């Protein structure tokens, strides 16, 4: 679990977005696994705008940060799981590093702010949806 809130908006991994999110829905895009909904208060995060391919994530499931290197957004095969059909997620980065399904949302940040969400894992891999090229989050 996990989420950005950067102004009125909170962002958070599609197949996680609750009734409240779909509620306030701003935009959503199942090929990414994000979606955005409006909030009352003034969210606490900064979006970086930057091609930065290292940074520091949190991994819910060893209550820890790690440094990891990772690929430029880019469009990767995902495999069927109960939220999605097999497909092409698109502006995915992969890094490796340790993650479980359980660790979607956890942010990752370089030194410009908050670069992208946890979104997928495999065995020693974890994927990250990016942000970065949202610019209308904090107009
Ligand atoms: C070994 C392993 C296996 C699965 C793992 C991990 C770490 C995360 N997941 C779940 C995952 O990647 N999914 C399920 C939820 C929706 C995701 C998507 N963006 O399509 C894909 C680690
Ligand atoms: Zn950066």
């Amino acid at each position: 679990s996990g989420a950005i809130y950067v102004g009125n908006y909170r962002v958070v991994n599609r197949h996680l977005a609750t009734h409240n999110d779909w509620a306030n829905l701003v935009w959503e895009d199942s090929s990414r696994d994000l979606l955005v909904s409006s909030t009352t208060a003034q969210g606490c995060d900064t979006i970086a705008r930057c091609d930065c391919q290292t940074g520091v994530y949190y991994c819910s499931s060893r209550r820890k940060h790690y440094p990891v290197s990772f690929s430029k957004p880019s469009l990767i095969f995902v495999e069927a799981s109960e939220y999605y059909p097999a497909r092409y997620q698109s502006h995915l980065m992969l890094a490796v590093g340790h993650s479980e399904p359980g660790d979607c949302g956890g942010i990752l940040r370089c030194q410009h702010g908050v670069v992208g969400i946890v979104s997928t894992g495999g065995n020693g891999l974890v994927g990250f949806a990016d942000v970065r090229d949202l610019l209308w989050l904090d107009e």
